[PDB]
């Protein structure tokens, strides 16, 4: 575990992370995808061997010894707000199981269902709060990766609000 498990946020490409494993914002089919998923495919293409897994689940595939945790958030275009909320909570609970199983001391994690799967809504708070609910009981250092300058500020404020 980490010395003093922390949350941090960085505004940069998760494919450049400095952590012991990465969480992909995957699609259920293990396809290269777009956004975070395509960055992950370019950097760790070997990790897409038999990476297909259902919505609300996570499936780890090793790229060398580097673990890629393929987490499948719901596409809110297709799910109801209620069912999508359940599946998004579930995906992060499966990430926490994988992070624990792997024995890593740090993980790089994107905000699931906030991009193309957001159904055109701002889900920063929804996605981050489900991230915290899952990861709070883990002792890995968590580094959240985002693209937008205003999102960085809001995620940082949310982390600091808990102290
Ligand atoms: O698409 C690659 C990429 C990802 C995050 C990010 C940047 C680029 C600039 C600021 O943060
Ligand atoms: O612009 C697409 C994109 C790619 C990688 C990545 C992000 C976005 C946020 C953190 O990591
Ligand atoms: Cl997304
Ligand atoms: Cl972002």
């Amino acid at each position: 575990g980490a010395m003093a498990p922390s949350y941090r946020v960085k505004r940069m490409d998760i494919a450049k992370n400095d952590e012991e494993c990465v969480v992909n914002a995957a699609n259920p089919r293990g396809l290269p995808g777009d956004g975070v998923c395509k960055a992950v495919y370019k950097k760790w293409p070997e990790s897409f061997k038999n990476s297909a897994t259902p919505v609300g689940t996570a499936k780890t595939v090793m790229c060398g010894t580097y673990p890629v945790i393929h987490a499948v958030g719901p596409n809110f275009s297709n799910y109801t707000e209620s069912e999508g909320d359940r599946e998004l909570a579930a995906a992060y609970r499966e990430v926490a199981k994988e992070v624990t199983r792997l024995g890593v001391n740090s993980v790089a994690i994107p905000l699931l269902s906030t991009g193309v799967y957001s159904g055109g809504k701002d889900r920063l708070t929804q996605s981050l709060n489900h991230l915290f609910t899952a990861m709070d009981s883990t002792d890995a250092d968590v580094v959240i990766y985002c693209r937008d300058k205003e999102w960085e500020k809001k995620i940082s404020e949310a982390i600091q609000m808990r102290t």
